[PDB]
């Protein structure tokens, strides 16, 4: 899929967490957006297509995923466990990750 | 790129660090091998192909591209460093991720 | 160290990498601090004092340190790879892992 | 406790989780390490004796230990999901980190 609906799933699943009932919805949104983070890994983001692909630009921008791509991993161990509460502040604490890739590269 | 050519990128990648002689190559090959695991991420293997997408065989077989892709991330930074004969350490250590994985589901 | 000698080299060791100058402060800085987490990592906090040792608190507690040495870890690759700016960003980012740690058991 | 301990410790409870029948057995054996890890961070290995505390030496030496408690918290979150066989199974790889650091400062 394209960066732009990649984004949006990640966007709206983590709508979903923040509204959840059960650890179940919580698990689906979070193996969602794990997908999502996984597929945008080798996009080049507008404001970097003239960049070489191993540029220090690209290189940081594929860390700001590797991040994402560890902290989902984590939220879904506590969704995992049953530690439902746990597991939606791990993703509030995530949008940190998001904003700082957004702030350099968005 | 299907799960046999991310599979193929992952073995002669990895076999093309521990011929390396320099952190150049290193670098080249991890983060080769880095888009490799993230695009497998959501392939469905031959064997499992009869299971749920959300079933415990196919949670427990993305687990395992995480700590892949976790893996690769480290010895990354260590090449980064300049630390190559480390990174080449790291890089035969996640040799255990690759079995384990196969061993399940290949 | 006492967890109070712990957590004020955290908490001094932070405000250093805000205001430092080059890499080889926010090295240090978060060496130090790499140490203080380690060594609180057996720690019983007061709020905990009448729990068991392997309560589901006490777990959790000892979960948080976890996520901050694992934190620190990373920053730390940064500055090793003399991206300073990052890992002062990087050192932003995990106070989140202090307050939340901080909101449910200090 | 001093590094010898700690070592003991470790072998100790590796080896309680080979042989153990249970998820609490695993679990608390995992805890355990995860502790001796942590309280061995900042030791100074007699082969390192002479090392300034900040040499590639003993950056690389405390980096296994990074290595080692990053694992045991895997391992962990399997042994709370109830994935016993995949935690003893995490607990056998992790041997290999046990392993390369001896060969290097043992
Ligand atoms: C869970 C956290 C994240 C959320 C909620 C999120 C959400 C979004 C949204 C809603 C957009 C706008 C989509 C559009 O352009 O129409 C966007 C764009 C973008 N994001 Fe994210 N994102 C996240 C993580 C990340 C990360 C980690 C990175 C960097 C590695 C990143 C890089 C970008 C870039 C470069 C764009 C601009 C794409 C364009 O202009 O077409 N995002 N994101
Ligand atoms: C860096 C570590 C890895 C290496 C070097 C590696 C290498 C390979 C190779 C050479 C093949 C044979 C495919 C071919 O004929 O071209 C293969 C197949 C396969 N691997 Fe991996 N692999 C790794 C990691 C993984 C992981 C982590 C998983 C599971 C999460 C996995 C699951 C599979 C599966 C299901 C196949 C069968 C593909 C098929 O024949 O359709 N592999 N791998
Ligand atoms: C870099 C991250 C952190 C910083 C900068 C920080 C800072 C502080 C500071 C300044 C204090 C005041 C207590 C004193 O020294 O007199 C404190 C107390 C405390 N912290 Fe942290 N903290 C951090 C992370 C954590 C984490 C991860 C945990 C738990 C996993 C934690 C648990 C506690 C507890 C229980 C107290 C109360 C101890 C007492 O009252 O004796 N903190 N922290
Ligand atoms: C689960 C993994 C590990 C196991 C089972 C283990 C076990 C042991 C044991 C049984 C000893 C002999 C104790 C003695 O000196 O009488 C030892 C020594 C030692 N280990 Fe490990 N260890 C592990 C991890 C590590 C790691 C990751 C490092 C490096 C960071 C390390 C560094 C050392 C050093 C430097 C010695 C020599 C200490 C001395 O002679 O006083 N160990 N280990
Ligand atoms: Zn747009
Ligand atoms: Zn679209
Ligand atoms: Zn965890
Ligand atoms: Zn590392
Ligand atoms: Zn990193
Ligand atoms: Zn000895
Ligand atoms: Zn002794
Ligand atoms: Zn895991």
């Amino acid at each position: 899929a394209d960066l732009e609906d990649n984004m949006e799933t990640l966007n709206d699943n983590l709508k979903v967490i923040e509204k959840a009932d059960n650890a179940a919805q919580v698990k689906d949104a979070l193996t969602k957006m794990a997908a999502a983070a996984a597929d945008a890994w080798s996009a080049t983001p507008p404001k970097l297509e003239d960049k070489s692909p191993d540029s220090p630009e690209m290189h940081d921008f594929r860390h700001g995923f590797w991040l994402l791509i560890g902290a989902i991993h984590d939220a879904l161990h506590l969704a995992n466990e049953g530690k439902v509460k746990e597991a939606q502040k791990a993703a509030e604490l995530l949008k940190a990750i998001c904003n700082a890739c957004h702030q350099k590269y968005r």
